[PDB]
């Protein structure tokens, strides 16, 4: 006849159907740096160069991405941006390490050496 | 040098990181009906029978499931049910096809040859 369904079978008859939340997973080939900048941020201004000329030294080994906080409004929001500019450093694996302000080239370089390349 | 991102070009090389892909994974073994149903639905009292007897002309071929809303509440809510009768045709690919509202057996045939076989 017709089989009666409590919810605990449906799981396991029909489908395991909860929108469980996504645990962090990085998608890119390298380790990377995020920064969350915005175009009136003093900081920034200086930085900016900083990152240039580290994206050229540490070349094939990472990526440095740059998002403005203003034209993706919807990603700065779900990340919770509030420091500007605030700066994640991602690795391969492991959750990425956040930074809140900014950074001289050197503790750029510390961050990148010992979360991004694992020394 | 660095590299500016949007958030559609974000979701591809950082993290997919909206709870937005789920797939719908059916797990039974042959095609389903699931009729979401409650006591004080009038209309359900026609269905009934005819749910009953297609369930044999078809056994082996698909399942026919009862959901009583008011013994499965959360059931009910999470999948935003509206009226009742409301009854789901579940291929083995693809995503439920849902009828709110009693049909007919010559409808409840239709569906199931079509939808389901
Ligand atoms: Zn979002
Ligand atoms: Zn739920």
């Amino acid at each position: 006849g017709t089989i009666h369904l409590t919810r605990a079978e449906f799981l396991k008859k029909i489908a395991d159907y909860e929108n469980h939340s996504k645990e962090w997973k990085y998608l890119g080939d390298k380790p990377a740096i995020v920064d969350f900048y915005a175009d009136w941020c003093g900081p920034c201004k200086m930085v900016a160069p900083i990152l240039e000329e580290l994206s050229k030294e540490y070349a094939g080994k990472i990526y440095i991405y740059k998002v403005n906080v203003d034209k993706e409004p919807e990603l700065a929001r779900d990340f919770g941006i509030q420091s500007i500019p605030t700066i994640w450093f991602v690795p391969m694996k492991g959750e990425p390490q956040v930074n809140m302000g900014a950074l001289s080239k050197e503790q750029l370089k510390g961050y990148i050496d010992k979360v991004l390349l694992k020394q």
